[PDB]
């Protein structure tokens, strides 16, 4: 048996990747999966790449805000545009304490990779096998858009981030399609589910005879000690922070 | 918290659902949910009957094979069709343990139900809300059918059976849609999954802050004797039933 944890879509909330890890530990998980979206807009910055190193990281694949927080670092961001303006900050703030070396590994990573279970190939990408950001996957999208993650190159089980949402669907062949969610920005458009804003990740099981569990797992953490730890470290942006965190608007 | 089993799509496959329950008794599961078709083609039927009556079932909906039991009874099958002599048969295998009073039971039982846990309000039904036949939710249904889950009457997160097919998708209005799978006739269009035909079955686990558990699960039981059963209780359609259970063709 091999228990694989998928973790996406961190964002930097330093409080939420701890306990998610503490789960898995609990769990006894035996590789990790990061599908991409690592820092930014959080706290995190030393702690989270710590973190990662302490993991058997098995497969990694490159998120959008690693590509934006290296457009910032190299000074191509325009702050008249309000979007870049809150990207490059969140980069200054990043680049107090992580160095353009370390920037360089987390954007030096894959699209797309593939990794075989038996008689299982599953395929791992953020968003799209070559495309990173957009909206293309949201949870109305359309079914020749999730059949990309799972033909040309083909695969039975396609795991993606992006959406931070939890996902168990199909390709039109029948082909799995997995989300974790978010483990620091859950996001739904549900008011009511919205009142439940714990991290989102999930666990794949396989053994010899094939897939045998998927875990859509919520982690409690302490939302309090994070947003207390924006204040202290100037995060910038505090309110948007706040909001995503406490009320789940984005 | 409250430790939810689904069980759907049991068909009367015996040693499927007893593993299925000890996998669920060794969770320690404080509810189970039934989401129809009980019985046939398979091998139980006391059996399945006097199981379900052991557990603590705190909601059950009608599927349509419960509503195809109670029309093979009464005669009112279409004889012109080769399905239906199919489904006769299956009904006088049924009818030789079970009564009438028995398959009425089974038969008055409601399309659609309700419940609460906390803020969030659960729709329960074996298909559509008012139709437990078709194909209206298959995997590459339309997004205005799913929909038809969680509007008129609106709930947060659906659950549904009938497609065999394990499912954690959405509402248009981001309401989570789930399902459990089949316990007797799991359901795969992918070849390489369809090799591994473990029963189906999935878990909800709600606490004070809301859903913080879905863990949807495989559980092997012994094939050999399902089928040595079959063979011993003359099963009509032994081969048919041979096919699903070992290649998963329907
Ligand atoms: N269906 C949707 N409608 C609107 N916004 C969405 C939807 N799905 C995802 N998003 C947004 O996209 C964000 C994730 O993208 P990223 O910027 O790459 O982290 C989520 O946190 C949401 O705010
Ligand atoms: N996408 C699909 N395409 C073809 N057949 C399907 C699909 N989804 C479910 N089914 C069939 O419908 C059956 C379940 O319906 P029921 O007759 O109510 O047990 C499954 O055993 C499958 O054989
Ligand atoms: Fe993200
Ligand atoms: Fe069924
Ligand atoms: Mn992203
Ligand atoms: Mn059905």
């Amino acid at each position: 048996m091999t228990k694989i944890a998928l973790l996406s879509d961190i964002h930097g909330n330093t409080t939420a990747l701890e306990a998610v890890l503490a789960d898995a530990r609990q769990l006894g998980v035996d590789e990790y999966w990061l599908l991409g979206d690592i820092l930014m807009p959080g706290t995190g910055r030393r702690r989270i790449l710590d973190l990662l190193d302490q993991l058997p990281i098995t497969a990694r694949v490159l998120g959008n805000w690693e590509d934006s927080l290296w457009h910032g670092v190299r000074k191509e961001l325009d702050s008249t545009r309000p979007s870049q303006r809150y990207l490059l900050r969140q980069c200054q703030y990043v680049l107090e304490e992580i160095s353009l070396e370390e920037i360089e590994v987390l954007h030096n990573q894959p699209l797309q990779i593939h990794r075989q279970f038996g008689d299982l190939t599953v395929g791992i990408s953020h968003h799209l096998p070559d495309k990173n950001w957009g909206r293309e996957l949201i949870h109305t999208g359309k079914q020749e858009e999730f059949d990309r993650l799972v033909t040309h190159p083909p695969c039975d089980i396609a795991v993606y981030g992006h959406i931070h949402q939890q996902l168990l669907r199909y390709g039109t062949g029948g082909q799995l399609i997995v989300n974790p969610g978010s483990i620091g920005q859950p996001f739904f458009l549900d008011a009511q589910l919205r009142k439940d804003l714990r991290a989102q990740y999930m666990i794949l099981e396989f053994d010899d005879k094939g897939l045998v569990d998927m875990d859509f797992r919520r982690v409690d953490y302490d939302v309090a000690a994070e947003l207390q730890l924006a204040k202290d470290l100037r995060l910038p942006y505090f309110e948007v922070y706040y909001e995503s965190l406490v009320n789940g608007i984005h």
